[PDB]
C-alpha cells in the first residue's frame, strides 16, 4: 500500500478503468475568510455583494498514462487538481462561483526506495504544470511551471517538497513569483487516524507567501472530517497577491496520507 505514495499508488493496477487515482487531497469544506478580494474581482456584477463565507472544494485525480515508460517503478502520468471558491450562501447573487483554478499536470513519476536516515524518498516526480482560473481578463490569472515533486516518509511523518521553475507567459500576473515563491513544502503527521498537515509556499526574498494547516479524522472508511486554516497569499490564483485568513470545515476523501 505505502500510504501517501502518489506514484506507487498509480503503479497499482485498477480493476475498473473508471476507478481513478487520487493525486492530491480531495475535499469539500464550508469556509469563511478574513477578507474577501473584492478589488481584483470588482469586474463582477456581484463583487460588491460578495460574502466572506463560501464553499471551498478541491478535486485532485491522477491518470497513469503509461506505466514502465522508464523502468519497472516508473510512470508517465497526468493529474488534475481543481480548487474552487463558491458563494453557495450568497443566494442574492444566485450562488456564483467566485474562482476556480484548473491545474492539470503531465509528468514522469517514479516510486523510489532511497534511504535518508529513517526517511524514505518514496516519490520522485517531474513534470509540467498548468494553473489557470479559466477567466477572461481583467480577472485573468495563469502561470506555467516545470516542477519536481519529492516525497519522503519517516514513520508518522511525511514531507514533500515541490520546487518549480516558471515557464511561458505570466503577463496575467507577472509578479506571481513574488507571492508564490519557487517551491511548495508539505508536511503531514499521522497521529493514529488523525492526520495533521501543513502546506505552504514562501518567497525568502520578498517575505511574501501563504500556508495552510489541516486536521482530519475518519468519519468512515472512505470519508473524513476535515478542518482547514489557510493564511497568507496565494490561496487562489486571483488572490495570489492577496493576503487573507480562511478557516473552513467539511468533508474529505483522501488526506496527504
Ligand atoms: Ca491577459
Amino acid at each position: 500500500a505505502v500510504r501517501g505514495s502518489i506514484i506507487a499508488n498509480m503503479l497499482q493496477e485498477h480493476d475498473n478503468p473508471f476507478t481513478l487515482y487520487p493525486y492530491d487531497t480531495n475535499y469539500l469544506i464550508y469556509t469563511q475568510t478574513s477578507d474577501l478580494n473584492k478589488e481584483a474581482i470588482a469586474s463582477y456584477d456581484w463583487a460588491e455583494n460578495a460574502r466572506k463565507d463560501e464553499v471551498k472544494f478541491q478535486l485532485s485525480l491522477a491518470f497513469p498514462l503509461w506505466r514502465g515508460i522508464l523502468g519497472p517503478n516508473s510512470v508517465l502520468g497526468a493529474s488534475y487538481t481543481q480548487k474552487s471558491w463558491w458563494q453557495l450562501s450568497n443566494s442574492e447573487e444566485s450562488s456564483p462561483f467566485r474562482e476556480t483554478n484548473y491545474e492539470p499536470q503531465l509528468f514522469l513519476g517514479f516510486a523510489t526506495d532511497y534511504r535518508f536516515a529513517g526517511w524514505t524518498l518514496r516519490d520522485v516526480e517531474m513534470g509540467y504544470n498548468h494553473d489557470s482560473n479559466g477567466r477572461s481578463d481583467p480577472t485573468s490569472r495563469s502561470w506555467n511551471r516545470l516542477y519536481t515533486r519529492l516525497m519522503a516518509e519517516n514513520g508518522n511523518w511525511l514531507v514533500e517538497v515541490k520546487p518549480w521553475y516558471v515557464v511561458g507567459n505570466t503577463d496575467d500576473n507577472p509578479d506571481i513569483t513574488k507571492y508564490m515563491g519557487y517551491y511548495q513544502l508539505k508536511i503531514g503527521y499521522h497521529l493514529g487516524d488523525a492526520v495533521l498537515s501543513a502546506k505552504g509556499q514562501y518567497n525568502w526574498n520578498t517575505g511574501y507567501g501563504g500556508a495552510e494547516l489541516g486536521l482530519s479524522y475518519p468519519i468512515t472508511k472512505h470519508v473524513r472530517l476535515y478542518t482547514q486554516v489557510y493564511s497568507g497569499y496565494g490561496e487562489s490564483l486571483i488572490d495570489y497577491n492577496f493576503n487573507q485568513t480562511r478557516v473552513g470545515v467539511g468533508v474529505m476523501l483522501n488526506d496527504l496520507f
